[PDB]
């Protein structure tokens, strides 16, 4: 239904890249291009938004803005809000900051006020683009006619990329690793992910770069938006949660990593190397046996499963140790207590995840917002999809940046975990697209 079948020779992320860049633009709106399982889905302008932040929760519709106050758990405040929008439409997209998964761990009253913890939105229009069409979804007139001029005139040339440098270190990461290499020695946590920012000197442009590097990664779901003065793009490594209509719960862990992308033999030394590496192992086994934990608070009894185990994951310009986890959404559970659970993910905090959390407060840049939170497409079938905020770009008042981590363990060395960082900046540094 209200389908255009899929031009010889176009390939979907391009199209819907292009689809994002122009039609938008030619309206002014916002957008939200998420990648889930071969669909492209541009969830363009805002019909309705929902802000939530950590003394607030906002309803905005039709220039008015409906305020509340709100208690308990961020996941019950947006999940009511969310599923009043489903009621209009049937699907909502947005971002979860990293900060929303502070609460269940106590750590909120960290929060400075007004600190975002999600934005998620009713779109007006949706356009889905996959290998074999685009479908539309609530087009008005004005963005048929604009879908029909792109597809009139097919997709740009991708201009040669600007070059970054990575190397210099001004917030300090080296010295942020040797402290909590310290407290770990200590015996106040076994892991921390810090990380660290890197400015991007010249305007990108986000659809362009957006097409160049994901013609040079594979991640499990991939981003482009523009939503209220964020602009963003990203390949996420890692599936946090995924909820189906259903009932089946995903989440797919990722621990270690080793380069990628830099030769046959290369990786395969690599791949090897990580396949067998204790400390890796060690490391993606707590994350499982974690991931299990938390999935059995909000699973049917025994239904908790992992159907792939501890096998490489290939992300571009690394690769880590990766376990798929599935599970039964209990009948007294939702879609937000099944992310609640699962955020934020053991690759964005630590282990004992409280005292994780706690030491990012102390040695990260925070609030971290998008950053290691996650970018998230819910249905009015009940379902939810949340990928994994990393390995991706930021445009915020006039400053463009990256930002890549490392998980730092007692045996840790703050030069290969800053080389570490510099290998997952690889995966977006390479391809960017000056504006
Ligand atoms: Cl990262």
């Amino acid at each position: 239904s209200s389908s255009i079948p899929m031009p010889a020779g176009v390939n979907p992320a391009d199209l819907a890249a292009e689809l994002a860049a122009v039609v938008t633009e030619s309206v002014d709106e916002d957008y939200l291009l998420y990648e889930c399982d071969g669909q492209w889905v541009l969830a363009a302008g805002v019909q309705a938004m929902v802000e939530l932040d950590s003394d607030e929760l906002r309803v905005i519709r039709d220039g008015v803005t409906r305020r509340q106050q709100w208690s308990g758990r961020p996941g019950a405040a947006l999940g009511e809000a969310v599923d009043r929008l489903l009621l209009e439409t049937d699907q909502a997209f947005g971002w979860v900051a990293f900060e929303f998964g502070v609460h269940r761990y106590g750590l909120q009253q960290r929060l400075a006020p007004h600190t975002p913890l999600a934005r998620v939105f009713s779109p007006r229009t949706r356009i889905m683009v996959s290998e074999k069409e685009i479908r539309l979804f609530d087009a008005g007139i004005r963005h048929r006619e604009a879908i029909d001029r792109l597809l009139a005139t097919g997709v740009r040339e991708v201009p040669q990329s600007r070059s970054v440098d990575v190397s210099d270190d001004p917030s300090g990461f080296r010295r942020r690793v040797a402290v909590a290499v310290d407290e770990i020695a200590a015996g106040r946590y076994h892991k921390v992910i810090l990380s660290r920012c890197v400015e991007v000197p010249f305007a990108i442009d986000f659809p362009l770069t957006y097409r160049l590097g994901r013609r040079h990664n594979t991640p499990v779901r991939s981003f482009l938006l523009q939503l209220g003065g964020i602009r963003a793009l990203g390949y996420s490594p890692e599936l946090v949660t995924a909820v189906r209509a259903d009932g089946v719960v995903i989440t797919e862990p990722l621990a270690g990593t080793r380069a990628l992308g830099r030769g046959p033999a290369i990786d395969r030394l690599a791949r090897d190397d990580l396949e067998s590496n204790s400390k890796e192992i060690v490391e993606h086994a707590i994350s499982v046996r974690s991931s299990l934990e938390e999935i059995t608070d909000i699973a049917e009894p025994g239904s908790a499963a992992v159907i792939d185990f501890m096998t490489v994951r290939e992300r571009g310009s690394v690769q880590h140790l990766g376990s798929t986890i599935r599970a039964r959404l209990d009948p007294s559970s939702d879609r937000m207590a099944a992310l609640e659970a699962l955020f934020p993910a053991v690759t964005a905090s630590g282990i004992p995840k409280a005292a994780g959390v706690e030491a990012i407060f102390r040695l990260d840049e925070c609030p971290r917002g998008l950053y290691s939170g996650a970018v998230v497409m819910l249905s009015a079938d009940g379902g939810l999809d949340a990928a994994l905020t990393l390995r991706a770009a930021y445009q915020v008042g006039g400053r463009t940046w990256l930002r890549a981590g490392a998980g730092i363990i007692e045996e840790s060395e703050p030069e290969r975990e800053f080389e570490e960082t510099c290998e997952k900046l690889s995966t977006l540094t390479p391809y960017l697209v000056a504006r």
